[PDB]
C-alpha cells in the first residue's frame, strides 16, 4: 500500500468493471503490482463493452491528490486512450473528471487537488474497446 513511500488509498479496495474478459479482474489494478505485461496477472482486462469502464470504492468519502494510472506495455498500448477519470461522490455525484487523450509514456498522472469523493472511474470514450489497466493508485495529496 505505499508507492513512492506515499500512501496508496487504493490498494486493495473493492473493485468493478463492465465486463471481464481473459480472466482480466478488476481487482488487477489495485494489486500493488505495477507491471503491464498482461501475461504476467497484473492487467485488467475487460470486452469490448459500449463503453468500457472499470472503477475503484475507497468505502468512504475521502480527499483524492494524485491519481496514477498505469497502462498495458506489451500489447495494445493505444487502448489506453480517450478517456476520462471521474470522481464521484457517496451518492454517485459527479465531482470532478479530467480527459486524457492519450499517454506519452507508460503512465499519466493527474492532479485532483483533494476533492472529495468515494469513486473513481475511468471510462473509454471510444465504445468497443477493450479496457486494460496494470494498476491505478490513488494518494491523498
Ligand atoms: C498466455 C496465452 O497464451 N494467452 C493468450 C494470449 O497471449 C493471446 O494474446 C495475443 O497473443 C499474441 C501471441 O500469439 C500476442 O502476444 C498478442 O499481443 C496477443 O493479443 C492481445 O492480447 C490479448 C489478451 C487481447 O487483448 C487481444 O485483443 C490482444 O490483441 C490471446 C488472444 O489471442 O489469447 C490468449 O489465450
Ligand atoms: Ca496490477
Amino acid at each position: 500500500k505505499f508507492n513512492d513511500g506515499n500512501l496508496n488509498i487504493a490498494y486493495a479496495k473493492p473493485t468493478t468493471q463492465s465486463s471481464v474478459d481473459y480472466n482480466g479482474d478488476p481487482n488487477r489494478a489495485v494489486d500493488g503490482n505495477r507491471n503491464g505485461n498482461f501475461n504476467s496477472g497484473s492487467v485488467t482486462h475487460t470486452r469490448a463493452d459500449n463503453p468500457s469502464w472499470w472503477e475503484v470504492d475507497l468505502k468512504k468519502m475521502d480527499k483524492v491528490g494524485l491519481v496514477k494510472i498505469y497502462n498495458r506495455t506489451d500489447a495494445e498500448t493505444q487502448r489506453l486512450s480517450n478517456f476520462d477519470v471521474i470522481l464521484y461522490d457517496n451518492n454517485r455525484n459527479e465531482v470532478a473528471k479530467k480527459h486524457v487523450n492519450n499517454l506519452s509514456g507508460e503512465s499519466v498522472s493527474l492532479d485532483f487537488k483533494e476533492k472529495g469523493a468515494r469513486y473513481i472511474k475511468v471510462k473509454l470514450l471510444t465504445s468497443g474497446v477493450p479496457l486494460s489497466l496494470a494498476e491505478v493508485e490513488v494518494f491523498r495529496e
